[PDB]
DNA sequence: AATAAGCGGAAGTGGG
DNA sequence: TCCCACTTCCGCTTA
């Protein structure tokens, strides 16, 4: 199954969430969550993953902090948005 | 207070 | 056995 920065990477190219999530600096890797969509997004990512229960944006950020020990996805001090690593956005 | 973003320890679930 | 890659739950902090 499909990893959760890879969920998110394919959404930014495709565009299907454009209402939801959005890039900041797509040269840098960085992106941004909408304070008012974010949740239609989340309930994707649970639906996608097949999960028994509904997911939400605070589950779905507790793992995306799970990344930034290993890198592939770093928080920025700006409100709702993160980064890509460099070999995240190369693949 | 009400709302919201952010945090992480701990334990549970999946598929190796 | 025991790690993967989260998921779920809970309590806390800051604005
Ligand atoms: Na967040
Ligand atoms: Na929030």
């Amino acid at each position: 199954k499909i990893r959760l920065y890879q969920f998110l990477l394919d959404l930014l190219r495709s565009g299907d969430m454009k209402d939801s999530i959005w890039w900041v600096d797509k040269d840098k890797g960085t992106f941004q969550f909408s304070s008012k969509h974010k949740e239609a997004l989340a309930h994707r990512w649970g639906i996608q993953k097949g999960n028994r229960k509904k997911m939400t944006y605070e589950k779905m950020a507790r793992a995306l902090r799970n990344y930034g020990k290993t890198g592939e996805v770093k928080k920025v001090k700006k409100k709702l948005t993160y980064q890509f690593s460099g070999e995240v956005l190369g693949r």
